[PDB]
């Protein structure tokens, strides 16, 4: 026996559950196993979109060995967090994808990855802790992508290109490819925007903006 | 027994034709009604990549009470003109989606919406009437989209926005997530134009234009 | 018997194997022919990503009447050259297209043709020469592309363009639908940079960047 859930049922989960259900019903094959949202704004459970949700206390006591979880909160600081109390607790990081996710050849994901629909991991990646992959994004060939990271819907990032741990990449963003002599990097937290065009390696914390990108004043 | 038809056999309706196709005989599993074009440039039948194509005259005429009809017309004046002469006519409108068309959870859509291939329309999303949603888009989670709104390909639609009646958003254009307190509104009539970068409201009737969206001079 | 082959063991062709594949295995239905790459960087024989990888000395020894190659290279002057050597050495040129990609009606694509994952060939499109169509690129309906044209991904290429021999779009790059009288045209060996917004001509081996477009200074 398995328990599944999605932690946040707020817009990051409410779009991520029918992709764990997919991944679940359809690519695991379990119509078996419950899936519930966690959630810590919760004091009694409700329900969200007819899915029972209650807060990790309630979910804890839930008499299982054998509990999965995606963790679909944006912000990679609190991801991070409940990552470790995860583990701490003895509950399994679950990776969700969706039937129109496309996973190349030679690919590394570590558990808890979110990978929307209509993503594509290419060919030669490898991809840190609980990487969100938001509908439509791609990673492209050779990338090395760390832990924490997190793309909006629709990042265009091309080939040899290394993202650093807890990088923000924004809604529509394209990223110039690297070479294999030197890979374009996008620095560790740093931010780029939505709709950004970057052409030359993000520092380390930087916000970047615009068509060409550069540093947000 | 039913006959179907898209209205507008020029670029809007020879792309969604295959879209409509897809609707009717897969996602209804209908392999026996006709499906047609309806087009008021027509005087004499004709056919448009081997559909006969028809004015409307001639598809009142057809001797069906199930009549379904798709607007396949971008400019959202010209289909709410048709949809209320439509209605009228006791013709019903019919919503179409592709195949790779994804809808998620607690999702309303009225009547006559035109979904095209790889749209995501996530969770909570509530649409009014005769929806154009080109290749590509999505609506993410809580947004509500108004009457005879019109997105080209491609559009980003993050959560939280409200759009109006009659705008229109332009190929690959990025619209900025509101907040369930200030949810991001894009007024009545507004023109988004292509890869725009909206950060901001846009007031009813603007022509919004770059990265950032900034008013058409 | 038949053996088939990509072109190209570096980025591009790593991440077209696997649709190579998906074109091979269940598109004709193939679980016989074998599919290996050429690359004429090798001087021995070696795997990549668990294929066998040889020069074209090599894979012209092979006795087989029945070779088909898809040209995985994304510099369209190499392309070009590969595709005449290739037809010259009496071997097929081999469309290859993923399970998501959409062809709609009455297109017409030249052999060669490597198109992408949730690549969309709308309706009424004519396609020269060993076209590259990227990962999520479009073609919208009548437009008319030429021999050797090169798409990065999320080319969004709306209606009535005239793409004219090796031009090469950008990532994301989006171009302004053309009129039936006036067509968009872009002109040959263009180069339109990721993130470019089309709204006008581009001329003959111009190279353009930015929103709107202009000429790279
Ligand atoms: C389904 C979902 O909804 S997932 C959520 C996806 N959301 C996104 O991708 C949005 C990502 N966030 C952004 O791009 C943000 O705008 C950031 C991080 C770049 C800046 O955030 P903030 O610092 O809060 O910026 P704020 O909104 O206050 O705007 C700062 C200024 O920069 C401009 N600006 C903000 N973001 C951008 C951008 N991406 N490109 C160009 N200009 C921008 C604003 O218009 C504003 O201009 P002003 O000085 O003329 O008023
Ligand atoms: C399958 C399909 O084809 S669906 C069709 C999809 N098409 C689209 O999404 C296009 C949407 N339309 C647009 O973006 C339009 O360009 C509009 C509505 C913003 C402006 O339209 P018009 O007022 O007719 O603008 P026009 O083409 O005359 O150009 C006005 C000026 O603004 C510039 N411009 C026009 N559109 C844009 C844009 N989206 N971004 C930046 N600049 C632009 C033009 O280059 C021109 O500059 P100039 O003064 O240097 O000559
Ligand atoms: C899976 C894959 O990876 S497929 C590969 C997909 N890759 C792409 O689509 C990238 C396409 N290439 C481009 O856009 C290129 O940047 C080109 C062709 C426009 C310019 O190339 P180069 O001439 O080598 O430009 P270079 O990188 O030296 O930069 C020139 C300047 O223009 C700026 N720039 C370069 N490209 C762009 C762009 N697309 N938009 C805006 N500005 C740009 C650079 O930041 C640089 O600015 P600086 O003068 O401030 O230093
Ligand atoms: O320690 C935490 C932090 C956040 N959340 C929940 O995670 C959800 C996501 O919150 P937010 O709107 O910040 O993020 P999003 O849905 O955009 O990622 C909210 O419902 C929070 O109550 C949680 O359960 N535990
Ligand atoms: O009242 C109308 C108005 C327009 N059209 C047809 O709708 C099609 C679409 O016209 P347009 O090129 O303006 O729009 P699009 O295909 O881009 O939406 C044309 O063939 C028109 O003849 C119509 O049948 N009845
Ligand atoms: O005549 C040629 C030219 C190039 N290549 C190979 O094509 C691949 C692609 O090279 P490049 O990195 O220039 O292009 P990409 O993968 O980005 O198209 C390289 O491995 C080259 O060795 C080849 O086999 N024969
Ligand atoms: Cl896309």
């Amino acid at each position: 026996s398995k328990v599944f859930a999605v932690y946040g049922a707020s817009g990051c989960g409410r779009s991520l559950m029918p992709v764990a259900n997919e991944q679940l019903r359809i690519l695991e094959g379990d119509t078996d196993s419950q899936i519930v949202f966690i959630d810590d704004a919760l004091d009694d459970n409700i329900t969200v979109n007819g899915y029972t949700a209650m807060n990790y206390t309630k979910f804890k006591s839930i008499k299982n060995d054998d509990k999965f979880v995606l963790i679909a909160i944006a912000n990679s600081s609190i991801r991070q967090k409940i990552a470790d109390k995860l583990v701490k607790d003895g509950i399994s990081l679950w990776t969700v994808q969706g039937m129109t996710t496309l996973i190349m050849d030679e690919v590394s994901i570590d558990a808890g990855a979110a990978l929307s629909p209509f993503v594509t991991i290419a060919a030669n990646v490898t991809i840190g802790k609980c990487f969100h992959a938001n509908l439509y994004s791609y990673v492209e060939h050779d990338c090395i992508i760390g832990d924490y990271v997190t793309f909006a819907p629709r990042v265009s990032c091309n080939g040899n290109i290394h993202i650093h741990d807890h990088a923000y990449i924004g809604t529509g963003a394209v990223i110039k490819q690297g070479t294999p002599d030197k890979p374009l990097i996008i620095g560790k937290g740093a931010i780029v925007g939505m709709g950004a065009v970057v052409t030359k390696e993000v520092p380390a914390g930087a916000v970047v903006i615009g068509n060409p990108a550069r540093l947000l004043n």
